[PDB]
């Protein structure tokens, strides 16, 4: 009875470390990821976890994932918006398709996560939404136009969302890594157990 | 008189956009008026001789391609771009539809990207130029109902920051013009946009912050 937590980009990096940590801590986690091959292996490692291969950009996949969490665990206590991809090229060399891939996955994906998760959290009397910040701090860098745009956008989305859901006992917390994936994973764990009283809205880790 | 530059302005039919158009044109700059409301663009184009009415949607690469090209055919070149297009839908984050969300982000954020993508080549043709982004307070201060608006305004700074680092070696200056922290008239912003454009070349300005006096 630790709480059902949905995690995007769970097949690798921070997502995987987070998945592994929460599962080893008694959390019943849902693993959302695009890479089916990796997810399949992780689904057998974390027995009990709910493997949910899909596309964070698709609103349909989000409906199915949240519905699946409630059907398998009876509820959704938290969402960890981690999913994040990049395409490092000079701003004027990026194509619309590349721009969209990053923005739709990193930013639109988080928005959809929130939209589809809130209704499920409300039915549980509340919950937590954790967003993973940029893995390169909050300073612009060459070739990062799309990436920075998505990560900065994410903060704006999270800031407004925090104010919106605050009275419905839904805490929006940002975990901003900008070392090791196991580190960020620890930060996410803290955000899920420590707060609760809806006060901490941002945890930052040293570069 | 008649060789100050050719500037393409988005959201030119109203507010800051229109104020920038009137000033720059009065100062000798050739201007392209980009906005969706064709009637208002035509009306404003009539008030300014030479002004190029370029109705179009900043979300479409197609309209940007045609706009920039129209600029080069009418004025022989494009010297600068001013991003001022914007739309707003405010409401609780989870109550926002995917459609309402895309309207805001594609127009306010993707629109600037497409603008940089299609204006740069025309600027590289003449050896350089300027891209001015009109910022917003919503770019730093979250607020109830601003999920999509804040996200697009925060993201704009991310895009702009990396953009200036990518283009500075090609002599393309990306400068941001935005409000202070804590009323600012449309004419005041137009003035800042004016300076950003006309200033000597040497470790120039990357950002100009304004506030009501
Ligand atoms: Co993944
Ligand atoms: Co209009």
């Amino acid at each position: 009875m630790k709480g059902a937590v949905l995690i995007t980009g769970a097949s690798r990096g921070i997502g995987e470390a987070t998945a592994r940590l929460l599962h080893a801590k008694g959390y019943r986690v849902g693993l959302m990821a695009r890479d089916e091959k990796r997810l399949q292996a992780l689904a057998a490692e974390l027995e009990g976890a709910l493997p949910l291969p899909g596309d964070v950009r698709e609103e349909g996949d989000w409906a199915r994932a949240v519905a699946a969490m409630e059907e398998a665990f009876g509820e959704l206590s938290a969402l960890v918006n981690n999913a994040g991809v990049g395409v490092m090229k000079p701003v004027h060399e990026l194509t619309l398709e590349e721009w969209r891939l990053v923005l739709d996955t990193n930013l639109t994906g988080a928005f959809l996560g929130i939209r589809h998760a809130v209704p499920a959290l409300l039915r549980r009397g509340g919950g937590t939404i954790v967003n993973v910040g940029s893995l390169a701090g909050k300073n612009p860098f060459k070739g990062g136009a799309a990436y920075n745009a998505s990560k900065f956008g994410l903060l704006g989305l999270a800031g407004a969302a925090m104010l919106d859901l605050r009275e419905a006992n839904v805490r929006v917390v940002n975990v901003l890594p900008g070392l090791k994936p196991e580190d960020v994973a620890q930060a996410v764990l803290f955000a899920l157990e420590m707060p609760g009283h809806a006060m901490v809205s941002e945890i930052e880790l040293r570069p």
